[PDB]
């Protein structure tokens, strides 16, 4: 078993954030929830801005990961990375050190012809990593305790495009001049419905039979066997009836809507890394055959326009976009920003931690509240600030 | 053995019987149009014409009239046979039956502890889906009892409470010509735009390729001489492609192969979406190509009451013989120079409308095949148009 083992790599902030041992303790504040930011005398690449902020109480240690550097390939290439880890941190720290070097290799493989389009063999390179960060994971489980699951949202710049790979529930998106340009999608039941679905039907074993793949609006009682009732089906967007029939009183694949959504009443997201082991509640049945390592790979030429002091890529864990909208956050970044001077390196620093706080809110006498009394996000808030001027052509 | 229907062309056109086997000529290929003195629901264009020789009768079939469901409903269908004609006049006659009984289970509906909220207009694509399915089931079960050969791809649009319906499972196409602004309104389910899944399930099954197929793809035929090599493949879970040293099972034929609209499943079908084929099989194989195939169609939504639609403002259906000559621009293009030319209020103008898309796509004969404009090679399929004016779906 995994719990005796050594752990694989020691617990820790981003590094770059130079972060000794007792700086990292205070900022575990769960009262506090101090916002840390990056250190004007440690400058990122491209000046890069970094904020984060631990949740609310809901586990002791920040369960998100960043990682930032620029690669060689033996070609420099620009890297950004964000992990949300889930059911501890083994995952989301190995990930956080290691992908970089599953990207580097692959890239290695195909670096001559980039001296079939190239996009599509970096595409292919992002897509291999990404599976061999997994099974690397998978097959040193056995020899360290390499906890839980994270999801990967991951950029790198290639000459003179972004590619923007996303495994999860992470976002990234570009504020160019005000308007937002979506450069990733979740990977949600909600979202994933149909292949999740799709994948019992044609391994009915994987269900335990303890569940069904058909979709209801409600959960099915035992008092309606034999009524008309609607149900949707893997290769259906919308509904029609059927007669229920025994099996669909089974509890149902995917059930919930939006954020309380989930597969098999376990996993509310269902892309990532990790998890090999992860089981249902009270059951034996395996979550992960469900999960996919596979990341979306979205494509930005910085070559085709040229980008002002205020254009920026907006990477943020889910804690910041379970309380702020895109627009929420291209209106805060287009508001703070040109009150920074457009020569000042701590800019993107400064509007990562204004977006962190206007997500994480103040402590009130019943929790946690943002603007206009809403529910400030409780969980970890890691938010990076790429200037993309820096992708300029010359 | 018995035919299940007689072969036709679409009784739209009325045609008598020596009417439909004279314009089965492979030759002169006459474009057959819906006569003046028959109107179409909307005064909607059509016209057709016959391929130039690979199958003897028009395997094209259309089917449009008024369902009732208390509540009308105007209904529109082209279905593109392969292997026969007998699915597509099995659905040109049957499929608007299934979907008229899906939509009268939901007709009144259009007059901690969740409960989902579902629009309306999710139990129409609903009942449209089902619609697909039920059909296909039904050639399932009569095939047995009926020479129902072989398979088509089937595209429908209904206009039910001022909003269209398009359902699409195949390579037929639906745009709409708004203004001179091209909105798609369908997508084709090709080996090429369908490789993924086609590649997961290959992957989840393997005993579906027989032993003579991989699932991987690869940018050409790896041949003998590549074991160990190193090259490029392409799995069901990635866009892009890397690098493999390429072992013995990579040398089968692979699942995919092809490149562009070419791209073919198992070295036979170049269409992953319809109804029928249940007993198609690779050939020189007992391989059942069936399990790849899906009758499930993709429903897209236009709401007629947002836009106020001018006399050419129009809905194109047309089977892949247009498209695979014609882009969506040269259409659109062609219609918003040939309708300025007639009358608004002529009740023809969409009819020639679509009698000029399937000449500009046909061609004319000399002795170098069918060419059309700038020389190039025309269309040598069957192709049949539907031009809908949008004008006639305006609300109040
Ligand atoms: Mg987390
Ligand atoms: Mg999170
Ligand atoms: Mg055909
Ligand atoms: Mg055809």
């Amino acid at each position: 078993h995994m719990s005796d083992l050594p752990l694989r790599f020691p617990y820790g902030r981003p590094e770059f954030l130079g972060l000794s041992q007792d700086e990292v303790e205070a900022s575990a504040d769960h009262i506090a929830r101090p916002i840390l930011i990056l250190k004007e005398t440690r400058r990122l690449p491209w000046a890069t801005g970094y904020a984060e902020v631990i949740n609310a109480g809901k586990s002791t240690h920040n369960e998100d990961q960043a990682s930032c550097e620029v690669l060689t390939v033996k070609v420099s290439c620009h890297y950004w990375s964000l992990f949300d880890g889930h059911a501890g941190s083994g995952a989301a720290v190995v990930a956080s050190r290691l992908l970089q070097h599953h990207i580097t290799e692959q890239l290695q493989d195909i670096v001559d012809i980039l001296k079939i389009p190239h996009e599509c063999l970096v595409i292919g390179a992002l897509e291999s990593a990404f599976k061999e960060m997994d099974l690397q994971i998978e097959r040193e489980r056995s020899s360290y305790n390499i906890s839980g699951g994270c999801t990967a949202l991951i950029v790198i710049c290639l000459l003179g495009k972004l590619y923007v790979a996303n495994a999860g529930a992470s976002r990234a998106i570009i504020i160019r001049n005000g308007e937002i340009i979506p450069m990733s999608s979740e990977f949600t039941p909600e979202t994933e419905r149909q292949r999740l679905q799709y994948l019992a039907f044609m391994q009915p074993h994987l269900l335990g039979n303890e569940f069904t793949h058909l979709e209801f609006p409600r959960r099915v009682q035992r008092k309606e066997l034999g009524k008309k009732m609607l149900y949707r089906d893997f290769n259906m967007t919308g509904w029609a009836y059927k007669t229920i029939e025994d099996e669909d009183l089974k509890f149902p694949l995917i059930y919930g809507e939006g954020k309380k959504a989930r597969v098999m009443a376990t996993i509310g997201v269902t892309r990532g890394l990790g998890d090999h082991d992860l089981k249902v509640h009270d059951s034996n049945i395996y979550i992960k055959p469900f999960l996919s390592s596979a990341p979306e790979v979205r494509i930005y030429d910085l070559s085709k326009y040229d980008h002002g002091s205020d254009d920026v890529l907006i990477l943020a864990t889910d804690g910041l976009w379970d309380v702020l909208s895109n627009e929420e956050v291209a209106e805060a970044i287009t508001q703070f920003l040109p009150n920074c001077d457009p020569d000042d390196p701590h800019r993107y620093t400064l509007a990562a931690q204004d977006l962190v706080m206007r997500a994480r809110g103040v402590l009130k006498d019943r929790g946690w509240r943002i603007s206009n009394d809403r529910l400030g996000s409780g969980d970890d808030i890691s938010v990076y600030v790429i200037p993309l001027i820096h992708g300029n052509k010359l």
